[PDB]
């Protein structure tokens, strides 16, 4: 079967693959700073809805530890204190870019923790990374399966990757993701695509537009039908 | 590599397993009653540790829906109201037990959500599954390596799974796991294990001892190293 193969060959990436292919870029980190209310915490965690952020300094200096949101929930009781960026401050691990995602896995799994902050050589943060965004490279072509078709052009799959329906307009798709694409010689994403190709393509196909990976994630012998799109 | 062949094989059960395979059984079930106080069921969460909790109906009879803990959150602002069990009672899905792997992981990713609930033919719940019980399919024989040797005997690395150091002695394993298990002929776990096979082992070999699963997880040409084991 396909779904698969993607899987096999995504467990063949993780030796190949570094952890400066699977970071968060510190510009799309979701972070916090010891500093910060309680209360105004709360928003960032919750309009963010994740489990883990780091802790920013105070000057954007440093960082501190990261916060589980779920260590939050003891100040949560009756004969329950104030909070305060202490108790639940735990440090935090830091690796190069260079680590190897395997070797990264394994400490993920053997210290039994979730993310880490990635730096460069220079000790600059570059980003961060998490297990999820390992087992992204495994899992992540990977989805079910429409017939008819739903109103739901679009979907998010994982942190930079939606599954569109290829019958999903130009015009609908640019709305969406914020994008400057053309119609006139074609109207639907699956006809930018095959444009962009210059020939019907088959599943796993991928195309580079403009800084937009596009990939056939289901196509037949008349058309493409689903793509993935990964955000740059 | 051994560590790739694992997740490879791994990968390979996806199809071949159903949902009766990996579930948390009914009894190892961690949940809750739509009628528990919100300062009573913060306790149950904490000390479980998780992030979604099935919600019993009051009876014991049904089961109404799952609670996520991060919507506990809103609950904890200045401006916040009292909570409620209803504004965070998401419903549930529901799964019979002959369901698939495969078919559950592209649900899973597809409607993006993390736990579902099995049930067998008769309408009762056999238990509960999610994504990671999942994803340990193909990632579940991957740790560390270890050299001197670490105080550590025994470490959790899922669900049902240890990771004990051969050394370990049957006394001190019998402590932790609360197990029965024998000496006079021999005083450590890698004894016990390699003479319920009666040989030494290679990696990957299994031995049932009282319903217990040990599988050698490191061995070399004298003697077994690291042991892995799946408590019933
Ligand atoms: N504090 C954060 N900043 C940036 N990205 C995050 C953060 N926490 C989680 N993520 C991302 O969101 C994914 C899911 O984590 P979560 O939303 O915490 O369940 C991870 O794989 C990361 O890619
Ligand atoms: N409410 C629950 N009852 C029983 N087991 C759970 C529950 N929530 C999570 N688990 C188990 O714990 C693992 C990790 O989930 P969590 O602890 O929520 O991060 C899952 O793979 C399940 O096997």
């Amino acid at each position: 079967d396909e779904d698969t193969r993607d899987m096999l060959e995504g467990v063949m990436d993780i030796a190949d693959q570094r952890v400066r292919d699977i970071m968060i870029p510190r510009s799309q980190m979701i972070t916090l700073k010891r500093n910060q209310t309680l209360d105004e915490c709360l928003d960032v965690i919750i309009e963010s809805a994740h489990s883990r952020f780091p802790v920013i300094s105070e000057d954007k200096d440093h960082i501190e530890g990261i916060l589980m949101a779920k260590d939050l929930l003891p100040f949560m009781r009756s004969d329950a204190e104030a909070f305060s960026m202490d108790k639940v401050l735990r440090q935090a691990v830091v690796v190069p870019e260079s680590k190897r995602v395997d070797r990264m896995l394994k400490e993920f799994r053997s210290q039994r923790y979730h993310m880490a902050i990635v730096i460069d050589e220079f000790g600059g943060v570059s980003g961060l990374v998490t297990i999820e965004d390992i087992l992204e490279l495994i899992v992540g072509e990977i989805e079910d399966e429409y017939d008819e078709e739903d109103d739901i052009d679009f979907r998010q799959l994982s942190r930079h990757t939606w599954t569109v329906r290829a019958l999903a307009s130009i015009e609908d798709f640019n709305e969406a993701f914020g994008t400057h694409f053309s119609d006139e010689e074609v109207d639907t994403i699956g006809g930018l695509v095959m444009q962009a190709f210059g020939h019907l393509p088959a599943r796993g196909e991928t195309i580079d537009i403009d800084g937009y990976q596009f990939k056939v994630a289901m196509a037949d012998s008349r058309r493409i039908i689903q793509v993935h799109v990964k955000i740059p």
